[PDB]
């Protein structure tokens, strides 16, 4: 199961979002190491600013939130990193990524 979820996660970054989210949540360490890649990708996307990559960032935030909800000192650092990476992109002002960011921060 450690490698079967990779295909689902990759396919979920493409209106089947609710279906894939439900399947992933019902399907259930590896999560700790998996979130690192998502954080690195988000940081790289934000650093690449200095404009079609926005949907990718939005999808990444949504899959990250779904993975987090699928299930104590690293939570604060990861939340701060996410808030900083989201606030860094203050040029395009995309609402789609903002909603996903708000949802992930709330979760």
């Amino acid at each position: 199961f450690s490698t079967n979820f990779r295909d689902t996660v990759d396919i979920l970054v493409g209106s089947l979002t609710q279906q894939v989210s439900g399947w992933l949540q019902s399907l259930e360490a590896f999560s700790t190491t998996l979130l690192g890649q998502f954080l690195e990708d988000m940081e790289a996307y934000a650093e690449d600013l200095s404009s079609v990559s926005l949907p990718k960032l939005a999808a990444l935030l949504r899959v990250f939130s779904t993975v987090v909800r699928s299930i104590a000192y690293v939570t604060d650092v990861l939340y701060r990193v996410m808030r900083c990476v989201t606030a860094a992109n203050q040029v395009f002002f995309s609402e789609a990524v903002l909603t996903a960011a708000n949802e992930c921060v709330g979760v």
